[PDB]
């Protein structure tokens, strides 16, 4: 599928979630972002102005895409694969409770699944993957990407 042809990426938090400290949206995404600059020539740069390539956003039911969010639960979140304008960017349900923790829904377990998204990746069938469609808490401490998703972004990118 497509994939993003430059390594120099910017990102854009356009609104956050007031269930955090902003300082906490701005970590956990940026160490989103870390996970697969880990293991691809892609750098990543959060911007305040001006068109990012991924744009962040929290938003709840209709929220302009073709794409609604249906309150708690259900859809978490969903971003688009590489391209101009609304490709790319990452769309956080707001009706979910976002932390840090193992409370609520994790935004930083999430945001990498939905950046896996954003470079071009699709969903996996293994339950140990990041990429695979089902959220499941695991220690923020203890994480790491699987074999599979490796495999799946270096086969993109790198
Ligand atoms: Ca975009
Ligand atoms: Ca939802
Ligand atoms: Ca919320
Ligand atoms: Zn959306
Ligand atoms: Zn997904």
């Amino acid at each position: 599928g497509p994939v993003w042809r430059k390594h120099y990426i910017t990102y854009r938090i356009n609104n956050y979630t007031p269930d955090m400290n902003r300082e906490d949206v701005d970590y956990a995404i940026r160490k989103a972002f870390q996970v697969w600059s880990n293991v691809t020539p892609l750098k990543f740069s959060k911007i305040n102005t001006g068109m990012a390539d991924i744009l962040v956003v929290f938003a709840r039911g209709a929220h302009g895409d073709d794409h609604a969010f249906d309150g708690k639960g259900g859809i978490l979140a969903h971003a688009f694969g590489p391209g101009s304008g609304i490709g790319g960017d990452a769309h956080f349900d707001e009706d979910e409770f976002w932390t840090t923790h193992s409370g609520g829904t994790n935004l930083f377990l999430t945001a990498v699944h939905e950046i896996g998204h954003s470079l071009g990746l699709g969903h996996s069938s293994d339950p140990k993957a990041v990429m695979f469609p089902t959220y499941k808490y695991v220690d923020i401490n203890t994480f790491r990407l699987s074999a599979d998703d490796i495999r799946g972004i270096q086969s993109l990118y790198g």
